[PDB]
């Protein structure tokens, strides 16, 4: 349609009235950024409707959660398009539609404290190797791979940018390298020609793409939160069976905590990122504008209003 091609360039833009329409979506976005002839259209559409498949019905980490974080990677990329190579583009966008490939719903930490099978075969970020193997595996399907047409030299690049892309998804790398990244640009030394500082300014976008519904308008972005709790609370109720006490957001006998608990999340992770981020790019300040009106909405709900 033609009203939404003019809306899809928007950092507010929300999918969720448009879910027949969102793999149509994901194909015009890679059209828009990386070209119409970037990729052959019957593997695209294979991969993309493969990608669907492998999305548990989890309330949060699911289909929807995936084409919202790729709809914040075309937005950065189309106002920043001349900073990243056409490889890049196309690895990225990718790498945001798959980057929380077969998730079950229980983090990092849960899998490492009942030492499950995979945090034995992943020790640290245990889920985003994981959804990296994922990708791997429906690339090599019969028919789904993307890239034959890249050199075999591109076609590791575009795979190294993408486990780097994926890897950067975990939270708990994020504070160190923000930390880097603010420094570097204080003192003038951020360079993008510098291979090392490039990764950790992707690295940004991707938190910057994953944390996104806290960007949007206050009756979605409170309906989002509802999702991140249901998930939440049952990772909660299975400590609570396996003789564990949970954290206060994980504990569903906790749920007047949460208000602060969103004031907390948004001035200690949500706006330093976004903050750093339109600091480095400037036309990325939309979305440090929109989590600043949620904050104060936030804010509202604590002292009663
Ligand atoms: C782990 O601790 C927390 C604590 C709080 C209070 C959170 N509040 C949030 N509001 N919106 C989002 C999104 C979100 C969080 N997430 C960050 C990215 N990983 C999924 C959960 C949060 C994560
Ligand atoms: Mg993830
Ligand atoms: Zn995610």
């Amino acid at each position: 349609p033609v009203r939404l091609c003019k809306e899809i360039e928007l950092f507010h833009f929300d999918i969720g009235p448009f879910e027949n329409m969102w793999p149509g979506i994901f194909v015009y976005m890679v059209h828009r950024s990386c070209g119409t002839s970037c990729f052959e259209l019957e593997k695209l559409c294979r991969f993309i409707m493969s990608v669907k498949k492998n999305y548990r019905r989890v309330p949060y980490h699911n289909w929807k959660h995936a084409v919202t974080v790729a709809h914040c990677m075309y937005a950065i990329l189309q106002n920043n398009h001349t900073l990243f190579t056409d490889l890049e583009r196309k690895g990225l966008l990718i790498a945001c539609l798959c980057h929380d490939l077969d998730h079950r719903g229980f983090s990092n930490s849960y899998l490492q404290k009942f030492d499950h099978p995979l945090a034995a075969l992943y020790s640290t970020s245990t889920m985003e190797q994981h959804h990296f193997s994922q990708t791997v595996s429906i690339l090599q399907l019969e028919g789904h791979n993307i890239f034959s047409t890249l050199s075999s030299s591109e076609y590791e690049q575009v795979l190294e940018i993408i486990r780097k892309a994926i890897i950067a998804t975990d939270l708990a790398l994020y504070f160190g390298n923000r930390k880097q990244l603010e420094e570097m640009y204080q003192t003038g030394s951020l360079n993008l020609n510098n291979q090392s500082h490039r990764d950790r300014v992707i690295g940004l976008m991707m938190t910057a793409c994953d944390l996104c519904s806290v960007t949007k308008l206050w009756p979605v972005t409170k309906l989002t939160a509802n999702d991140i709790y249901a998930e939440f609370w049952a990772e909660g109720d299975e400590m609570k069976k396996l003789g564990i006490q949970p954290i206060p957001m994980m504990d569903r006998d906790k749920k007047d905590e949460v208000p602060q608990g969103q004031l907390g999340f948004y001035n200690a992770v949500a706006i330093p990122c976004y903050t750093t981020l339109t600091q480095i790019l400037p036309p990325t300040e939309p979305l440090l504008k929109a989590c600043r009106d949620n904050l104060s909405q936030w804010e509202k709900v604590i002292r009663g209003e």
